[PDB]
């Protein structure tokens, strides 16, 4: 449940209760995330998934969505 | 997905890949969990999930399955 899993994540990194993160929102707009925060998430989803995130590919993730897709595509090929 | 969200919360609290949490597993002997940081897990499950967990409550988490089962019950509460 890979989708769960990123919602979780993005919700105790953001300090929001999990029912109220919206994946398809955008993360700026609606958690106020800025680019060192990204860098940040990246670690977390680096080590709780076991996979590699270069900054082309994190600076790419506007939406909860995004990082989901992102994730997928990376186990699927690991 | 109670199990889930459960499972990557104490995965990411302690440090460790989601794959490799065993969630019924004592917390003491396979992560090294003391008490202090029971708390500190129980502030974040209170945020989480929107729930009150006492001391007393907490104090039972001896495994993750613990801390699922709890929140699964508050939350049905």
């Amino acid at each position: 449940h890979p989708e769960v899993k990123i919602k979780t994540i993005l919700s105790l990194f953001l300090n929001i209760n999990i029912d109220d993160f919206n994946m398809d929102a955008n993360l700026a707009d609606a958690y106020d995330m800025d680019s060192t925060e990204l860098a940040d998430l990246a670690k977390e989803i680096e080590k709780e998934f076991g996979i590699s995130v270069t900054k082309s590919q994190f600076s790419h993730w506007e939406t909860g969505r995004a990082v989901l897709d992102f994730v997928s595509s990376s186990l699927n090929d690991k």
